[PDB]
């Protein structure tokens, strides 16, 4: 029965027909609730790869995955400001979310993050916050409601009752060689952030090396579909184009972002790199969430948060709402693991940092034990690198690639000589580029 | 002495514990020389620094070890030794045809399970149903059961990490039980004692489930293959449901009817087919009886259609004390409850939700388990014919059949199925039978 519509529905986009909404929804709840086999799935999503979607179609098929599970609505509880996130495509070194769900928070945003875990060597975040112990991740919603409502900004990974229709969509797409189309993409990345019931978005692509889209024009092209899709789901949104052809904080891990947080949030130290992207990120989520008017006036907002203590404030409330300590903010090296072996690596040969291979830096972590290899396993959670060199940056016996810090000399050695390996080095001084590329709006 | 109070102080300083330190600590809890406010202390440190994958498999080897640890190899069996565990349900009756279906396929299951606890059925209190049935057989009979029928299913002795003994009684007392790492080593140093080649274990998801929330029971199982592999046992996991009633029966005798009937072909619930099949499926591929997916469910269906499960079955009651003829003439030895009546939902709805924690502990309050450990069963009482979730209810079709000993305890029963049953306008969203298989 179910099986008749939705043959129908895949002959009908075969043909280079645009699909309705009711026709869209109909077949992701099928997907959800297993009542179309996954030939029919394939055989849609290979229509779909082959005739792409228009805008309509794009927005129904996401708004569809999005409306098949759990959409949290924020009406009841009559918060006086907007409900904003960020999303990003992922990077190595990438803490950004730790600083900006506090400052937004800060400047009277709500920021219901709701994130994951690792997934092949960049860095999950709720991996990282799970470095502070007695920090939960998994607050019943009433408490996560709760959060919201006093501190403003909340990390959990209450995850599965969200968008679960993607699931089944995106294992059948990748094993038939469908997960290569756009219109599919944006759906796959856009519906479990819209369940949060965002009022505004703000969409972080990656371009370079250690990027999900492997050009920058393919960056941009991805950036303006999640855009106009995201519009089109009627949650005000935007994208920056920011660079990861190189770690972003200085340091990559576990504990080790966590402090790195902690202290660009207090103005102990505050990359510059990291501060312009996680800077340039606040910005579009004050303007589309309409807690200010242009780029001046929402820096100078970010920037008090900053230099008031406010917003290292909220992170520390906020760590405390989830069950850490307390005084983590003022005591963060009391309770953040230390690993056994903390030692810099130096490289064999002096000169100019030119490249840099972000991928096998983040497996470098991961093979420390800082990462899963598989699901089951168990993370180290003090592993990882810090005072990480930067492109351009002068490299002789004096001035190390990095501090890694291990378990024990094996793992410490075999960390080395990754780093070593993952780093270029060049007798004349490499070009700068911008952290922060292209500001797209829809 | 001094040792104990050295090694809560490193765990309380964030740093991780060695082998050494967490097998003397084990030990220190069985001997009863490490005193319960010690115990407690180093639990709520790893409450709150939990442990890594090393301390993880030392904690659960050492409680292991800790009493008796079966070895198997000396009898030199043609196929593995392989088991299942599950963290409970209501109309968890899985294991009867489960044991039977693997030992029909050439596996040795030594299940030895447990009694019930909370709201969750017990194997071993159902089967204790059937007249004359041991689950107390010495070790010699025990074996010759493994080795001449391939399963058999009984109760503990003091031996099998009774170093959780004393460590979970602590840990329940003092808010440490909810913690990954030591749940996950008192759920396997009982299995693993077993000396098993291979496991699978059924972790529950939903109203009814352990865990209170999907995520979490994800990562209670994840948690628990890292764990079981890292103890050189083939291991791995599904997520099943257990936001309803998973047989269509439950309680005691009625139970052990439903196994019965599903093993011959009478009757065969298909969602405890689906959840069933599955756990079978894994026991099959790690134990190495099976190349994949279609070849296990291939050999399995063939057992349960050529009459060899349902036969096994029989042998391993006869051969733990049951009647002979159990599996042909059940109903002559299964025990009736005195009052058997339908209950009605008030509303006209759809099954939306089901409370299965509550009607669990509504089969406790008839008298199917217990409250406290030295209570008595009527094994005759419990509910048949449930309704399931997605079911269209009115005043023909009763949400189940509830057996109970007179007509007050019926009303009470009947008062407490009506209130865990919501019924609702609008058909649910589906819900799968098993969420994932995981593996290491
Ligand atoms: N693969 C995984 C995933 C999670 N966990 C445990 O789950 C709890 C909360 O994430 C924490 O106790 C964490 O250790 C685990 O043990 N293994």
């Amino acid at each position: 029965g179910s099986m008749f519509l939705a043959q129908e529905i895949i002959r009908k986009k075969r043909d280079g027909h645009a699909l309705s909404d009711e026709e869209i929804r109909f077949f992701i709840n099928g997907i959800r609730d297993n009542t179309i086999s996954e030939g029919q799935i394939a055989a849609l999503a290979m229509t779909i790869f082959f005739h792409d979607m228009t805008m309509p179609e794009r927005v129904s098929l996401t708004m569809a995955m999005r409306d098949s599970g759990t959409v949290l609505d924020w009406k009841s509880l009559n918060l006086n400001g907007p409900i904003v996130d960020k999303h990003s495509t992922g990077g190595v070194g990438d803490v950004t979310s730790l600083m900006l769900g506090p400052m937004v928070a800060a400047c009277g945003g709500y920021v219901p993050m709701i994130s994951g875990r690792g997934l092949g060597h960049t860095g999950g975040t709720l991996d990282k916050l799970e470095a502070i112990p007695g920090f939960d991740i998994f607050p019943d919603d009433n408490r996560f409601r709760e959060i919201i409502q006093d501190v403003g900004v909340a990390i959990i990974g209450q995850t599965s009752s969200l968008a679960p229709a993607d699931k089944r969509f995106y294992a059948t797409r990748d094993i038939t060689a469908t997960v290569d189309s756009i219109p599919l993409i944006t759906g796959s990345i856009l519906a479990k952030k819209l369940a949060e019931g965002l009022d505004a978005l703000v969409m972080d692509v990656k371009v370079g090396s250690g990027a999900f889209m492997p050009t920058y024009e393919l960056s941009e092209a991805l950036a303006e579909a999640i855009v106009g899709v995201a519009n089109g789901a009627g949650v005000r949104t935007t994208a920056l184009l920011t660079d990861m052809n190189q770690v972003l904080a200085s340091s990559a891990g576990n504990a080790v972002e966590v402090r790195e947080a902690v202290q660009f949030l207090t103005g102990e130290y505050r990359n510059p790199r990291l501060f312009d992207v996680t800077m340039a990120l606040c910005v579009e989520m004050l303007i589309s969430g309409q807690l200010a008017k242009d780029d001046a006036e929402a820096r100078a907002k970010l920037q008090a948060v900053l230099d008031n203590g406010k917003a290292a404030e909220v992170f520390g409330r906020m760590v405390a709402a989830q069950k850490g300590p307390s005084d983590f903010v003022e005591n963060y090296d009391k309770y953040l693991p230390t690993a056994m072996l903390s030692k810099a690596v130096y490289a064999d040969t002096e000169g100019f940092i030119s490249a840099m291979d972000t991928r096998a830096l983040g497996m470098a972590v991961v093979s420390m034990g800082g990462g899963r290899r598989q699901a089951s396993d168990t993370i180290d959670y003090s592993v990882g690198f810090t005072d990480m060199a930067r492109l351009g940056d002068s490299i002789d016996g004096q001035r190390p690639l990095a501090v890694i810090h291990a378990k024990d000399e094996a793992s410490w050695q075999e960390a080395a000589k990754a780093v070593k390996a993952a780093i270029i080095l060049d007798d004349k001084a490499p070009a700068s580029t911008p952290s922060v590329y292209r500001r797209i709006t829809e």
